[PDB]
């Protein structure tokens, strides 16, 4: 494995656990001698395998205090209406555009569809709470979130993956929860994949703001583990490098005459591998596709 990836679940840093799969990873913190959060909200199928995972780490889940989402995606809070009903001193952290997300009944049909295709045959969710009922606190735009007394954390918005997308930074730490707004690592080659699935100039934004933090010895995105090193200090500055790279090879092509649908395919092929079992269907090749339209119209 390589040693700047910390790619294993359990034990990660004195006061951090990784609970789950680390494709689709949820963070632990330990905040005091009674007092924990979680970080990221995972995939509906996982609740039991999470709900394990915590339980050999805390033996009073009422102590489990605040839950902190990124975004609104399908694969950033599935976990929610399955867990919370089993953490009844609870707080749900995340953004106001999330918190809506989660209002509309839409919005929460795509959460529940996609959630509902990774389930395998023989599993049966725990019994849900609403996803009206979630016991949320909606934090905005520079808000710092005293969780413990060795423990706050900034809210920063970082658009451009999804409209919604918040990050949180520990800055004691130097350390970064970044969701999805870095892309996704790639993790035999080292570099990031963008995932640009909203608008790209608020995606560079955000990139070029994160830049600008103290620098960073931990980056913990939404899928892969946690980053340290040069990565972690690096990772702003180089998914940005990557999203301009996606966006030259875009225009090179098109300036050939092709049509989105062949780096699309490309892009599904070089890059879906990695994702197979949390991104359902044709979901990966579809995201692709998305991404292209919005680099397309953003810069041709
Ligand atoms: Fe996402
Ligand atoms: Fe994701």
């Amino acid at each position: 494995s390589h040693m700047l990836r910390l790619s294993a679940p359990g034990q990660l840093d004195d006061d951090l656990c990784l609970l789950g799969d680390v494709q689709v990873p949820v963070f632990l913190l330990r905040l005091g001698e009674a007092s924990w959060a979680l970080v990221e909200g995972g995939i509906s199928r996982d609740a039991e395998l999470v709900w394990a995972d915590l339980c050999r780490w805390v033996a009073d889940p009422s102590q489990v205090h605040y839950w902190l989402i990124t975004h609104k995606h399908y694969d950033h809070c599935g976990l929610l209406p399955y867990l919370c009903p089993r953490l009844p001193n609870v707080q749900v952290l995340a953004s106001e555009r999330t918190c809506q997300a989660w209002k509309s009944e839409s919005a929460v049909r795509v959460v529940e569809r996609l959630n509902r295709q990774l389930l395998r045959a023989e599993q049966r969710l725990p019994e849900a709470c609403a996803w009206d009922a979630l016991p949320v606190r909606a934090v905005a735009d520079g808000e710092w979130l005293e969780l413990g007394p060795r423990h706050r954390l900034q809210v920063i918005e970082a658009h451009g993956h999804s409209d919604d997308h918040v990050v949180f930074y520990d800055v004691r730490r130097r350390r970064l929860f970044c969701g999805d707004a870095l892309g996704e690592f790639d993790e035999a080659e080292g570099v990031w994949r963008p995932l640009v699935f909203d608008d790209m100039e608020a995606y560079l934004e955000s990139l070029e703001r994160l830049q600008r933090l103290p620098t960073l010895l931990q980056l913990i995105p939404g899928h892969g583990g946690l980053l340290r090193g040069r990565l972690a200090a690096d990772g702003a500055e180089s998914a940005y490098t990557e999203c301009l790279r996606l966006c030259r090879r875009l225009l090179w092509r098109q300036s050939m005459g092709e049509s989105l649908d062949e780096l699309s395919e490309e892009l599904h092929r070089a890059w879906g591998g990695q994702s197979v079992d949390f991104l359902p269907g044709e979901l990966h090749l579809g995201s692709m596709r998305r991404m292209l339209e919005i680099l397309s119209r953003q810069a041709l």
